[PDB]
């Protein structure tokens, strides 16, 4: 038959005539001959967008792949630009896999940014790393002051990506929006000495979301956790001074020795220095008490799904957290009753009625039913959080096994 | 019998058996004597046999005391002038009967700072909370001293015995006795408690480093410098209450406190808590003063004058918590290091004057000491040992 293939970036479509027999790089061969182009299709691959699939394989034949006539298929480079919004909710501009799993695709980004253990962070639907600064007025805060509200919290959830697949099977266009964000809260070895970045955007996503009430706190905590970001702001000023702001003489903070060796003009510049590196390391130690203050709330740490369990009389709430899975009342954030990891067995998931049946220690079985996409969603999470309690180089097959 | 009362200065002369009882030797002293005041304070003490008699029960017989033995009748507090590891010298009164163990804990309660046992006295409210660097450095090189480690060695000789009293050695009133850590073994240093032992601690490793009673590298010394200058500006931000950068406090706070407070409302209660968040900065910047301070490679070592086995001249032997070490006298360099964690067994001859200590297989230490030496060298070996127990 004959096969019809957009180039995407070059804006042109090709018929060719195939057979059924030919291989996936014939198609491929047979394509980049018929352009009677000179340019680099090292990063080109073939998509099929009908059936959301890459085809990869290049040795496969077209009946293998199970290609019809007239499929309508797409050749385009697996690297596209991807806008992320970080933590500190900031805008930033990247070009990552699209063929690739969005596991590794986050590992990816995480080592370009910096960023170690990316197993916590991933990605949901809707120098510029390092620094912390507040908002210019209270009207942004207002601008971006969201429902806040349990119900929605719980549809917004629906959004994390599926780490098993790449983006372009998951509705993800090129200079499209995502979301950068800290999907577990169980973090591991958070480490000063390295995570300088890893921590300020772990501190920006408790920040923000205090400031914009995703998660409560009572009047004096609000309190405290301001004083912090004032405290944090004015370590900030101090590792960009490089000059005198005190009224005291550098040159009593030094043995008399020094004062020979050296100009007073030479000690002061020296101590201003050494400064920087000192505000540089109480800075970070403050966001990591504004971290572990943030850990510390009553409601931290849960992940909420919309579920209706096996005697409800409504639609109810599972609450996803990294020790425990707990059933919630959507109207109040109550507590109804919550299991342990702990007592855990095994858990599987029933995609013909979209239901979730876990099995714990002392017999007692836990099952609700959740949308076809929160089945998905919720199984990753289960399945990542105690890929997250084997830590003490990660297995990624370990992590799709339970994911998957 | 010969007593002599030290207050008004003038003896008296008492007709005893030796029958009598300590407690009423004492009545019949306030007989004779004809005044109105408070003798809770006082007791008796002789110099000649370096004893208190606080026994009131006992009687004279047994005490030892002869006729017309020379007796002083003494209150027990005397002023004591403490310079604390701040270099900064405060007047207390503690009782000269106590132990000084008992003493320090005493004066440690009442100074706020906890687990006395790290600390002890050596020979030559608010001060003891607030750290200000020096004005001028010449006040530095003022108190800068030779500090050779035969100099460090000598006044390590001048450490008081915890278990006998002020009087007992060589200790009079209204003189300086210096109070330090003395060992280097700091058992739970808590923010949320140790406010004052912390930042007595700071200063004693600040001022060690300054007058190089400890020694560093230029890059150890400037990192100093400069956590001290952080300090100091951490210090400051305690003591203040008002708006010192360009940040609007409201947004610091979710935008329904804007709808329940006003400006200077939220101003006040985040700059109230920014008071506290700074002084646990404050704190934990000193701590991080105190660790850096404890890692470093000469950190921790009391040096006593030793003899050793197979030795040529006059050597060190240097006493830390986790160890014991066999020095140079001139360089400090260690010669042989054995391991408190692989201690049997130790004994001291005081005859020869000569601390022996058994480790696990098989391997023995001995050297001599100065007869004061071993006597503080003893207490500092079972001193880290007992600090090593607690839990």
């Amino acid at each position: 038959w004959e096969l019809s293939v957009h180039v995407t970036d070059l804006n042109r479509d090709v018929t060719l005539r195939v057979t059924g027999e030919v291989h996936i790089g014939g198609v491929m061969l047979k394509l980049v001959e018929k352009l009677d182009v000179k340019k680099d299709w090292s990063d080109h691959a073939l998509w099929w967008e009908k059936k959301r699939t890459w085809l990869l394989k290049t040795h496969w034949t077209l009946d293998k792949c199970g290609i019809q006539a007239d499929a309508k298929l797409q050749f385009t480079p697996q690297h596209k630009l991807l806008r992320l919004q970080l933590p500190n909710m900031k805008y930033v501009k990247v070009k990552v896999n699209f063929s690739d799993r969005v596991f590794k695709a986050v590992s990816d980004i995480c080592k370009t940014f910096n960023i170690r253990h990316p197993e916590e962070l991933s990605l949901l639907k809707k120098g510029i790393l390092a620094v912390s600064q507040p908002v210019t007025s209270p009207e942004i805060l207002a601008k971006m002051f969201k429902p806040q509200a349990l119900l929605d919290k719980a549809k917004t959830n629906q959004g994390w990506l599926d780490s098993s697949r790449s983006l372009m099977e998951q509705d993800v266009k090129e200079n499209e929006a995502l979301l950068l964000r800290f999907k577990y809260y169980s973090f591991f070895d958070l480490n000063p000495k390295y995570d300088a970045i890893r921590i300020n955007q772990l501190y920006e996503q408790a920040k923000w979301a205090l400031l914009l009430e995703e998660i409560e706190c009572t009047e004096e905590e609000m309190m405290m956790f301001a004083a912090l970001q004032y405290h944090i702001n004015k370590l900030s000023i101090m590792t960009s001074e490089n000059h005198l702001t005190t009224d005291v003489n550098p040159e009593c903070l030094v043995s008399p020795r020094y004062l020979k060796k050296y100009k007073s003009k030479q000690i002061t510049a020296r101590i201003l220095e050494a400064h920087q590196n000192v505000a540089q390391m109480s800075l970070i130690e403050a966001k990591m008490r504004f971290i572990q203050a943030w850990q510390s709330l009553p409601e931290f740490g849960i992940t909420h799904f919309i579920a209706r369990f096996q005697g409800g009389k409504r639609e109810e709430l599972i609450g996803i957290a990294y020790n425990r899975l707990i059933r919630m009342d959507a109207s109040t954030g109550d507590a109804i009753k919550t299991w342990r990891f702990s007592n855990m067995k095994q858990w599987n998931v029933n995609w013909e009625i979209k239901m979730v049946t876990v099995e714990f220690a002392d017999e007692v079985r836990l099952s609700f039913i959740c949308t076809e996409v929160d089945c998905k969603v919720v199984h990753e999470f289960i399945g990542g959080y105690i890929f997250l309690s084997t830590r003490a180089s990660l297995d990624e097959e370990m992590f799709y096994k339970l994911t998957s």
